[PDB]
């Protein structure tokens, strides 16, 4: 007899599903994925719960100060997000050390800024003070910090997840679709912002019948679909009829190209603009580690959401379709040899892109002129507001060689920790 208990307030749209509150239990009768099958024991209704919405009483998840499953720097990017203050806190479980769980605390520092320390914990931190439960230990740091950056104030702000797409609805009726405006236009079709089932805001990216297989398409399309991760846009569904609709969650504040030029954007520190690319490196070494390629990186195919939370978008459509060459390895125009490391060469030129606030590469260059200027061994020079080191990351994308030129994960791993030193990352306690 499993209890589980709400973790956030949850309103039905769908036929069968439960509307709860945040608080109440409910006894688990089913576990198919993201819905379960469940019975309020506040209703006595039975129906679907979307599972990542609970978790098992006196449960870990259960405490407001625990976050299950998030990396260190992702950790560190949601105690900078506002909201939280000095001393704003969290538990997780560590990346390193598996099995084990790590304390990240808010933290001023004179000489940097608002930053984030990070301590393992083996319980105890320091074996001065040792701690039966994770509850003790937390309530002790909150009075006079015990030799820590700060002391424990706030749990960290926690945002409300994702609802679950409709359950079984990969492919979905056209009819089931209100396209209410159009937001762009281009050579192979539009995307609309558009309303699925009267309930669910979704963006809709519509297909113009080309060849270009529509059997084709669909194929890549159920590989698209399993390539899922935070910084990858997320497809939702797909309606197989030419002309092919293609529907995503809507990212808020559109493309990162777009972002970049306006006026939010143009506020956005330098430190910002790393962590972006930081993003979507990310999403990036997520590509690299399935073996796939997108094959047309740049920040007009990143999307930007309501938070400044990156993520790729136009992943494999590349293949399946049917003029970029400023984003293009050479290899690639020349043999079209597109490869991971020519994503890497992309990635280099999205990063000027992005340290440019959005400014056309090469300017006041034809295609034909940079073609021809690449094979001379000619790269756009370092712009003013870029770091030299930042710099040198764009030239190492930039290698003629594909071979030399590293890997996302690497790129990741870098961008990620760009202003602190490899022995900062967790702290050393006295
Ligand atoms: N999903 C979106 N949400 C909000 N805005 C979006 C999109 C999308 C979008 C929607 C579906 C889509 O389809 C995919 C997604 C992943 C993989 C393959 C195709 C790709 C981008 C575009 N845009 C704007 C519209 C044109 O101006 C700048 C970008
Ligand atoms: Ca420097
Ligand atoms: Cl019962």
């Amino acid at each position: 007899r499993i209890i589980v208990v709400a973790l956030y307030d949850y309103e039905a749209i769908h036929h069968e599903d439960l509307s709860f509150q945040k608080g109440d239990q409910m006894v688990v009768l089913e576990e198919s994925g993201e819905w379960w099958k469940a019975r309020s024991l506040a209703t006595r209704k039975e129906g679907y719960i979307p599972s990542n919405y609970v978790a098992r009483v006196d449960s870990l998840e259960t405490e407001e100060w625990f976050f299950k499953g998030i990396s260190r720097k992702d950790a560190e990017r949601q105690l900078l997000a506002p909201g939280n203050m000095l001393g704003s806190f969290m538990i997780r479980d560590s990346e390193t050390t598996k099995g084990s769980y790590s304390l990240s605390v808010r933290d001023y520092d004179p000489r940097q800024g608002d930053t984030v320390k990070h301590y393992k914990i083996r319980f105890y931190i320091s074996p001065r003070s040792t701690f039966s439960t994770l509850q003790e230990l937390v309530d002790h740091y909150k009075k006079g910090n015990d030799g820590l950056c700060q002391k424990l104030s706030v749990p960290c702000m926690s945002s409300k997840p994702q609802k679950p797409w409709e359950k079984d609805a990969w492919e979905i009726p056209r009819e089931s679709l209100k396209l209410e405006k159009k937001l762009g236009a281009g050579q192979f079709g539009e995307v609309w912002m558009a309303t699925y089932n009267k309930h669910t805001k979704v963006a809709v990216k519509t297909m113009k019948p080309g060849s270009m297989s529509v059997e084709a398409f669909l194929a890549e399309a159920n590989v698209m679909k399993t390539l899922q991760h935070d910084k990858l846009v997320k497809l939702h569904a797909v309606v197989t009829k030419e002309p092919i609709y293609i529907i995503t969650e809507f990212m808020a504040k559109g493309s990162l190209l777009d972002f970049l030029k306006s006026d939010e954007g143009s506020k956005q520190p330098l430190p910002k603009l790393i962590d972006f690319s930081a993003q979507i490196a990310e999403g990036m070494a997520f590509i690299e580690q399935r073996n796939y390629i997108h094959r047309d990186l740049r920040a007009a195919n990143i999307l930007v959401s309501a938070s400044l939370v990156c993520k790729i978008a136009d992943f494999g459509l590349a293949r399946v379709i049917e003029f970029p060459i400023k984003w293009t390895a050479p290899e690639a125009i020349n043999f079209g040899s597109f490869t991971i490391k020519s994503d890497v060469w992309s990635f280099g030129i999205l990063l000027m892109e992005i340290v440019t606030y959005g400014r056309i590469p090469y300017p006041g260059m034809s295609n034909p002129e940079v073609i021809r200027a690449l094979e001379r061994g000619y790269r756009m020079p370092r712009p003013e507001n870029c770091p030299e080191e930042l710099y040198n990351i764009m030239m190492r994308c930039w290698k003629n060689r594909p071979e030399e030129r590293p890997t996302f994960e690497y790129i990741q791993s870098v961008l990620d920790d760009f202003y602190t030193a490899t022995e900062s990352q967790y702290e050393e306690i006295p």
